[PDB]
Formats: C-alpha cells, structure tokens, sequence
C-alpha cells in the first residue's frame, strides 16, 4: 500500500505552481531544509498537500496548539479522503504536569483524564506507520515527547492469518500480554465458539475504537461492528493497546534496576542531604514497585520509561519521530512560533522535574523521561518544510533562500501603510474611523498597554462610535461572540492588545490602527507587525495606520516587506486582469 491521491474541487493557481514545483525539486535534489514563505489567504495547506502527493512520503505535520492541529486535520482529511490521515495530540495541553512548589509546600498530582478519542488516533496513527506508506499525521509538540519504543511495538505484534493454527486460549494470552484491548468485561469480550474454529471478537483495539472489532474464527477473521459483519479479511494485525508495553522478562530486570537506584540513590542522598533524610520517595516508589511485579503497570509508568526500556541513563528518548520510516517528511505549520515552542519544551520539563527529584517525589532516572532537545529533534529530521508568512531565524538560516507564495486567488493585496505622529493620534484616528463607518467598514485598534486601551475605548464612545472592548482574557465563548457581533455591525471598532489572537481574520475590517508602533515589545516586533498588518488584507480597501514618533527597525522591515509583496500582487493582477474584491463569509452563530 502506497498511493497518495489529493482530492480538490479547484486547482493550483496564483503562484502555488512555482512554490509546489520548487519545493518538490528541492526534495528530490535532497535539500534538508526548505521554507514556504506564504501569505495568509493563499492556499497554504493545498500547496503543502500537492508537495506531499508528488513525493509520496509518509509525513508528519506539526501544528503548535490543539486548535491549529485540529484545523489541519479536518482540512487534510478533506484533501485526502482515501488515505491515512491521523491526529497525534496529547494531554500536555491541559491537566496538571505533576510538580511541586517548595515554598508553598503544596504537592500536585498527575491529575488527568484520558480523552479516549485521542488514544484511538494515537494508536491508529502509531499503527498506520507500519501498514502503509501513504500516511499523514497532524500532531502538536507532543510528537517530540517520550513515547514507548518503536521496535518493541512492531515486535509485540500479534499477526493473525488463515491456515495457521493457534489455541483459542493461546492467542487469548498473546493478547493479555499487550495490556489487553477487548478481552474483558460488558461481556465475554471475544469469548464464544472455541475448538479448532472459535469466535474471538477482538473489539476495542483503540487503533480502531470507532466500532470496527476484528472477529477471527480459528484461521477465519473478518471485520464486524456493534451490529453486524462487513468486509472480509485474510490478514489482520493487532497493536499493543499501550505505547509503553514491556515484556515480562525485561520488566523483571527493569524492576531490579529501579530498586538498585531507589536504593543506591538513598545512600548518596543519605550522605549529602537530610531531606526527610533522602527518603520519603519510598511511599510511592516501593508502592509503585509492588504494583509493577504484582501487575504489569503502575501509577505514572512514564516516569520509569528509561528503566523499562533497559537503556543507559541520559539516553535520548523514543518519540513519534522514531515510529516513522527512515525518509519521512516533516512540515512545520506557523514555524516562527512552533519551532521556538518546541525548543523550550525540554528546559521547562527538566526544571519542573529537577525539583520533583529534590523533594524526592521521583528519582533521577525520571529526568530521562522527557521531551527531545532541539538538537535531538534536528538529528531526527530527514527532510522538513517550514510554513510561515514570517519565518524565524532558524528557518531562514538553515534553508537556501525561500520559496514564496504571496498571490491570493481573489487578488486581494497587502494593505497600504501610513505612519503618522503621536500628537493628535486620537482625533486623527477618530476621523478615519468615522469614514470607515460611513463606508460600512470596521476598524481594529491595538495598543501596547491594557490601560491605554481602556483609555482609548471609552474615548471613542465619547466620540459616538460603536467601540469594542479592552479586556484581554474575556473567555473564549464570549470572544467568538464579539467577533461575530463586530462583523455584523454591532460594533464598528475593536480595541485589543493582541490582535494575533486567532479568529480575528475579518473581511469587514478595512482599517487597522497600531498605536505605539515604535514601542518595545513582542507584539511590536518585525514579525508581529507583519502578522498584524495582515488583518487588513482580507478586504479590498485594507489600510494600516501606524502611530509613532520614530521609525524603528521593526517598522522599517515590516513596511518594506508589505510594500514588496503588494507591488508583486499588483503586477500579477495586471498581467492577469484581476480586480481585487473581498471574500464574503457567512455570519453564523453559537
Ligand atoms: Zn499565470
Ligand atoms: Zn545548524
């Protein structure tokens, strides 16, 4: 199995073709790193898919938060309905990352809830990498996290076929060995028939937990359901219901080794400190040890992963990247944000666990169960393509120039930008807002301080304007509920501190004021300004007013870059006879 087949109603237009073709040629010529400098509004995902389709490579796509990853998932499901599209997120984006606050002497327990749906896809994702080569997995930063090993997974595989002879209680045990998927209560699970022709309905095998259930009748298996049969199979392969499954024999040795260190660190801890002496871990360690030799698992098994794997201390973890074939493709979405996040994962994780080993709530060995360092992420890269409108320094330095893709299909342009003085900035901006109102268009205003905004908001009302808010964290449900309100005429202007807040792309917005354009801050950086300038590119009369006293380096670059893109798009609309017009959108609701 190995054929990618991209299904789109439309076709590569604007400047995708050169971008696709160029990226594709860089893959084949063997370039390690490439960058897709693409403006929002162009068909960024479609372009990436086309690349994928053309090279026929199993690929991982890295989003930097639960939502974007989800968005690429559905989108990429659509582009590839007849292929292996997977979702690999985790519980890293929620639940207490078990740590300890010394000063406040207040312990936090790993308190999480396995959202079963995820687990399904994790497992279907981890399985598919062994069935077909036509696989695409969307994932968060989690993909660089400590997972089980890959071979001791492909190795713990229960291969079922017709003609082969296996007890009705042999396969039953080869099954419990792998932390049993559908071998328990709710019912006899897979118990029925028996003999040299049994029932065995291997149902909840998480890598298909959306009612699939494989039923095999002594080498004579066929897919089924919660109702009845469907699609007859000759060969089926079951995957370990867990990512961290260890063979009894290795577990017996790991248990010893844990002990040789739960002990020998007590000797080193005894001599040095007097933190409960050293001891105090005994309650959960020995508790966990007993829970391991009396049952394959235990509380937070993850913490023993290096031991269970039987590898040397300091060893580099096993991760989703290691489940992939030797020559996969990685695509980093919003790479100017995703990469920095990725690289800061280890420090943060080590910090929060160094402490846990200090109040002896975990042993040193627990430090070996962590995310990858950036250097280790690099060493595991075969070939990557970074996607971003404003690529970071790592992407630009490691890739040979950039592959551009700035032409949107409606020919909408990057806005014009005016930079004006701060003296009179408020009455000046009001004039410009009133006009937008008359023309039936909305403004978006950004300030640096959360109190200069409050100030401005109230000022605008005093001018008789339908102003938006001031509060940064106004939930997520009342947020989507104010945007909608703004793109309907409820309000005309909208004041926020951070306009990079996902969900502000609004075709009715024609003006964007930036109030302390030349002030230091993350949100006034070169990349941040360009990203903000882009909130006025969704409209044919898009304009940007920057209020400032000076032209910073950040402002220069941003202004020069927008200009360069606008000229280019304008010439393209000229050579092709396109007249810029605003993409309409449906005003839905909640
Ligand atoms: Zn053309
Ligand atoms: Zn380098």
């Amino acid at each position: 199995e190995g054929r990618f087949q991209l299904v789109a109603p439309y076709e590569p237009q604007g400047d995708q073709p050169q971008a696709i073709a160029k990226l594709v040629d860089g893959l084949r010529r063997g370039v390690k790193h490439q960058t897709l400098l693409g403006a929002t509004g162009t068909g960024k995902t479609f372009t990436i898919s086309n690349v994928i389709a053309q090279v026929n490579k199993p690929t991982l796509v890295i989003a930097h938060n639960k939502t974007l990853a989800g968005q690429l998932y559905s989108e990429l499901k659509e582009f590839f309905p007849h292929n292996a599209v997977e979702y690999f997120v985790s519980y890293y984006d929620y639940y207490q990352p078990e740590a300890y606050v010394p000063q406040t002497d207040t312990y936090i327990e790993k308190d999480a809830k396995i959202n079963d749906e995820i687990d399904k896809l994790r497992h279907s994702a981890t399985s598919a990498l062994f069935e077909r080569r036509d696989v695409i997995i969307v994932a968060s930063v989690s993909c660089i996290y400590g997972l089980g090993s890959p071979e001791e997974y492909r190795e713990l595989v229960v291969s079922l076929r017709v003609g082969m002879e296996i007890e009705r209680n042999a396969l039953l045990r080869r099954l419990v060995d792998i932390q049993y998927d559908r071998n328990d209560i709710f019912r006899g699970t897979f118990r029925v028939r028996g003999d040299v022709v049994e029932i065995f309905p291997a149902s909840r095998d998480e890598h298909c937990i959306r009612v699939e259930f494989f039923g095999d009748e002594i080498e004579a298996e066929v897919d089924a359901l919660t109702g009845k049969v469907l699609g007859e199979r000759e060969h089926v392969a079951i995957f370990p219901a867990s990512h961290f499954v260890t063979r009894e024999e290795k577990m017996r040795l790991a248990i010893q080794n844990i002990e040789q260190e739960l002990e020998e660190r007590l000797a080193e801890l005894r001599a040095q400190g007097k933190l409960l002496e050293a001891q105090r871990l005994e309650q959960r360690t020995r508790y966990d040890l007993e829970m391991m030799r009396e049952m394959g698992f235990c509380s937070g098994i993850e913490n023993y992963s290096r031991h269970l794997a039987l590898r040397p201390p300091g060893s580099t973890p096993y991760t989703l990247l290691d489940y992939f074939p030797d020559d996969f493709l990685i695509i980093v979405d919003e790479s100017h944000v995703t990469l920095p996040q990725l690289r800061g994962m280890y420090n943060g994780d080590r910090a929060r666990k160094q402490v846990l080993v200090d109040h002896g709530f975990r042993l040193p060995s627990a430090l070996d169960n962590r995310p990858l360092t950036f250097e280790e992420f690099e060493q595991k890269i075969n070939q990557i393509i970074y996607v971003s409108a404003t690529p970071g320094p790592y992407e630009l330095e490691h890739s040979p120039g950039v592959v551009e893709q700035i032409i949107r299909p409606t020919g909408l342009l990057d806005p014009t930008i005016d930079v004006r003085p701060t003296k009179g900035q408020i009455d000046d901006l009001i004039g410009e807002i009133r006009e937008r109102v008359e023309r039936n268009e909305r403004t978006l205003v950004t300030t640096l301080t959360k109190k200069m905004a409050e100030d401005l908001t109230d000022y605008l009302k005093e001018a008789g304007i339908k102003v938006a808010y001031l509060h940064s964290e106004i939930k997520t449900l009342e947020r989507i509920e104010i945007i909608r309100d703004l793109r309907l005429g409820k309000y005309d202007v909208l004041v926020g501190i951070n306009l990079l807040r996902e969900g502000l792309d609004i075709p009715e917005v024609s003006l964007v004021a930036i109030l302390d354009a030349d002030k230091e801050g993350f949100l006034r950086s070169e990349r941040s300004l360009i990203q903000t300038i882009g909130r006025a590119a969704r409209n044919a009369n898009g304009h940007v007013i920057m209020y400032a006293d000076t032209i910073t380096k950040s402002m220069e670059i941003a202004i020069q870059e927008t200009k360069r893109r606008r000229a280019i798009q304008e010439e393209y609309n000229r050579k092709h006879g396109i007249v810029p017009r605003t993409v309409k959108k449906e005003i839905r609701d909640v």
